């Protein structure tokens, strides 16, 4: 299995740069609106303790430099929605794809198009951790880079990048500007909660192992969902939700292994360890492949 | 993090190519479509295909090329080694600036995996020392290409042709010459003994340091030759002075002499990771080049 990103072209066609003063970051140009992090209006000194509403009242449309490459897009309106700026421009992006704004759940994966000065640098797959951080590769000027999934023809944007935490991980918002997790866009010390293992993805990985004929860990027991959740939490694994049980439905049907039987198999791996064996060539259980990612790669 | 080049410039070049009951992908640059020649085979032909003889018996109209909902008319066809070149009457407006390159083992590239001429995913691969690649390719992925982007220029280096019994993959450059001792015939083929790309393991240990992780370092040092003796023992490629040079900037940046990192890698090989992990992995990663790590740092 590989970490496999979505093709990025449909998103590349939407990246622009947004500058205020000498503060430059990236924006997302969809139809006649550009979306970007609101701290573009901050001087580096204002980031320490910004009053965004006051900062914004001092701004006019003509204080915003929006460029696709080096071609300026005239700003004709601006508003602030949570932690994102919406800049109305006078040109509809002819490369706008079919798109959606979605708020993802911890455990879900997405591709990130890392951009600098409105130019794509690279694409990679990230998982949203249960503590609402992502382990990204973001440098200065990467803010406004977005994360997304592609379903059929439709780009679902789920992430816009805003900041790095002391520990090196990254935090950001959905495309309505609501942070994932207990973070704020202020240049202050913030800590993410202790992280946990993404149980639904580990289960997906076990199903993947079975599909490929590696199935020594299947046992003859089952569990209730509640009993499993209480045990898993003792090993710093996330509890399963009803939605998690549902999204494993296709892999369960493909293999004929009921979700709760697989949970019972995982519980035994947690309680007794691997006893020296490997699964898919690894002694570690992988938690950054969703049930969709497994399907994607095993038949796409 | 394992980071691929943005794939947009390549997506605008992928088409579907069909001959008979066989469909795979082609690469449309200017007025030419490049694709694997085994698209002209049938099940029978699979096993010992005499390609020049199968090709002379095809007409331009035996090739159905589709770019989206639009059929492109084939006005001419020739074969260069294991790739078919289909001339079409329409030029691709989305053709990027591009070059064809043949890469060295240990170099990396991005793959755009396609099916029916439509992009499915993008990921980073390295040309293994035994000239396989550890890809994610299914039925219908042939004609998918690998590439690097420098400036606005796409350097195509790989076109996909086959899977081996071990699950790894083989293919050609865009001149149609295989990497490695493989042949486009439907048979089970083994590769040479794979070895680990040592300069890339070292680049990736420097990456772990640059990200605050240094549990594997040590006070020891080694000579180049003494390190290479140990490397070879564990089926690692030897490290050349040019590799050492190439590693300079990462050495300077971290203040860790190349040969000190070699001494760290030696310790890891002889003792193992003893449970610990590096940049998230229980195994030494060898598919980041020094340039890869640098660009991302
Ligand atoms: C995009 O503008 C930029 C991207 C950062 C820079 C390097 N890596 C990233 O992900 N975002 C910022 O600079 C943030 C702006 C504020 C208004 C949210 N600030 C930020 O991420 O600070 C990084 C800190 C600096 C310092 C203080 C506390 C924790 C660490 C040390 C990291
Ligand atoms: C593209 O047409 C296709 C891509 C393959 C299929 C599955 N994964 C891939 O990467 N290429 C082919 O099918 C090859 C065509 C020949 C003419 C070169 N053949 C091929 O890849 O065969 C796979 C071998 C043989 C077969 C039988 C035993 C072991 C495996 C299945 C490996
Ligand atoms: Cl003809």
């Amino acid at each position: 299995f590989r970490k496999m990103a979505f093709p990025s072209g449909k998103v590349e066609g939407c990246m622009v740069q947004v500058t205020c003063g000498t503060t430059t970051l990236n924006g997302l140009w969809l139809d006649d609106v550009v979306y970007c992090p609101r701290h573009v209006i901050c001087t580096s000194e204002d980031m320490l303790n910004p009053n965004y509403e006051d900062l914004l009242i001092r701004k006019s449309n003509h204080n915003f430099l929006v460029q696709a490459g080096n071609v300026q897009l005239r700003v004709i309106g601006h508003s602030m929605q949570n932690c994102v700026l919406k800049l109305k421009v006078d040109t509809a992006n002819p490369k706008t794809p079919k798109y959606k704004f979605v708020r993802i759940q911890p455990g879900q994966t997405f591709s990130v198009l890392a951009c600098y000065n409105g130019s794509p640098s690279g694409v990679y797959q990230c998982a949203m951790r249960p503590n609402f951080t992502i382990k990204g590769s973001f440098l200065n000027g990467s803010c406004g880079s977005v994360g997304f999934n592609i379903d059929y023809d439709c780009v679902s944007f789920c992430y816009m990048h805003h900041m790095e935490l002391p520990t090196g991980v990254h935090a950001g918002t959905d495309l309505e500007g609501n942070f994932y997790g207990p973070f704020v866009d202020r240049q202050t010390a913030q800590a993410a909660g202790t992280d946990t293992t993404i149980t639904v993805n580990v289960l997906a990985w076990l199903y993947a192992a079975v599909i490929n004929g590696d199935r020594w860990f299947l046992n003859r027991f089952t569990t209730t969902l509640n009993d499993f959740n209480l045990v898993a939490m003792k090993y710093n694994y996330e509890p399963l939700t009803q939605d998690h049980v549902d999204i494993l439905g296709p892999l369960s049907a493909q293999t004929g292994i009921a979700v709760l039987d697989m949970c019972a198999s995982l519980k035994e791996l947690l309680q007794n360890g691997m006893n020296g064996r490997t699964i898919l060539g690894s002694a570690l259980l992988e938690d950054e492949f969703t049930p969709f990612d497994v399907v994607r790669q095993c038949s796409g």
